[PDB]
């Protein structure tokens, strides 16, 4: 059977092809995922059909405890896979199963060169400069439940006047970042990914949380243990550093 | 109650010091202790800390030994200690989420130009090597990189004289000859905040982490994980890492 793999467009994960003539199919999309999933499917010999994720979101709790997202999907049985830069999570993982980490990233801080700042903590003690993170984003909601002094407080100024500081997608932080004064709180992948491509853009300070993308099966999945396997040969083979290099590099 | 395997390794596992003999769990301190009693907070289970009767972590010969050969043989039902994640024992045991990242790095003296792994590489006049049978060892052995083959073949050759049989022996090693030693970045951080004359060579390659092991098919596998994400998001790892490691302080 072919294997339905849900997904969500991110640069450089999953991103349109351009092409003069309409796409169809996998042919559609490129990206780190898509030579992700050519790698897996190699190894352990699947076919597969991309679907981007209906509601376009990656996978949040609202009031009521109700899931939506890819981790929806994979819950609900409308994907075998996720194949995204799908954070993994304390309240992701209860609901779903996830593969080891194919890639490690931390919270940094996305902001503009030559300015002071250097670290969480100078963003944390001021009020001049705003930051915040994209909305429902597991980065949020690591400030979100975090009781660390630094980063309560971080939340507490976050979470102020209706989520103000707060951006609907990462395009959207940057953008906010390159025009007014505003630091992201963003995964250290797309900082890097971003820095390469705006010179005037730099991380500030290092990782917090770290923590991996995983590839998510709904619990119980045959395939959850295979793709790990999998991910760990190409680890250690040293194709996942390649393929990072590929997309990443500007 | 639970049996955990586990082995002696500072700063992970370690005799406690006592005037007094020691007997059970309070034989041990370290990070992994720590850890283990924090899993036991979230999860409710008891624990009966086992040194792994062979002294070794995991390596098949095509059978294994080690923590992982525990698992396998249901003689234990966790194994707490740096044992690496890798592709040939994740086929053999369920590994949890790793509680800890790193990389193979390159620990040395002080004083010298060497900047990297490729340093060592094109050069014979200083030996570089790795603990035998180890997870280190063993990237080296199976990588088709060019500048990995390299260093495996001269690891490798004269009936392996370059390899030590643990980190203690490697140290001395390094601090005595001309000598690099091919470590886990965790533990150069360890000892180069206790040694002085000791320091890291360039970054980091393959990223890897250390995971709980439990055997195939675990129900304990999965509530592992999640109690280990819960201490990471909550920053208890993170905290438990400095305590372990601060040491003495170097520059
Ligand atoms: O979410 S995780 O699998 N477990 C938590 N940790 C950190 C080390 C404790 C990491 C770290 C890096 C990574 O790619 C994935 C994870
Ligand atoms: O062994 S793993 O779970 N999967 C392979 N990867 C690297 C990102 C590809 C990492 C990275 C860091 C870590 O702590 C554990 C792992
Ligand atoms: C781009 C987005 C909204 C995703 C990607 N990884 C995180 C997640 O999987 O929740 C989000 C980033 C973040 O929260 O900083
Ligand atoms: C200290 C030892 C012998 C262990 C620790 N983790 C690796 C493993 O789990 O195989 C070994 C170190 C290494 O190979 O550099
Ligand atoms: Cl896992």
């Amino acid at each position: 059977r072919t294997l339905i793999v849900t997904t969500i467009l991110e640069e450089p994960y999953v991103m349109y092809r351009k092409s003069d003539k309409p796409l169809y199919g996998n042919d559609r999309f490129e990206g780190y995922c898509l030579d992700l999933l050519k790698e897996l499917s190699n190894i352990l010999g699947f076919l597969y059909d991309v679907k981007l994720v209906p509601d376009g979101k990656y996978g949040a709790q609202n009031d009521k405890g109700e899931w939506n997202g890819m981790v929806k999907e994979l819950i609900d049985h409308r994907a075998d896979l996720a194949v995204a830069p799908l954070t993994i999570t304390y309240v992701r993982e209860k609901v779903i199963d996830f593969s080891k980490p194919f890639m490690t990233l931390g919270i940094s801080i996305l902001y503009r060169k030559g300015t002071p700042i250097d670290s969480a903590d100078d963003l944390a003690k001021q009020t001049k400069i705003e930051y915040g993170a994209v909305r429902d984003g597991s980065t949020m909601t690591f400030f979100k439940k975090s009781k660390i002094s630094t980063y309560e407080k971080m939340w507490a100024f976050m979470s102020s006047r209706q989520q103000s500081a707060l951006v609907k997608n990462s395009d959207e932080g940057i953008q906010r970042v390159l025009t007014t004064d505003y630091a992201l709180l963003m995964e250290s992948t797309s900082i890097e990914y971003v820095t390469q491509r705006n010179c005037n853009l730099t991380q500030i300070g290092g990782l917090i949380d770290s923590k991996g993308y995983g590839v998510g099966t709904p619990i119980g999945s045959p395939y959850r243990d295979k793709i790990t396997i999998a991910i760990l040969q190409l680890q250690e083979e040293g194709k996942l550093h390649m393929m990072k290099e590929k997309w990443w590099r500007g």
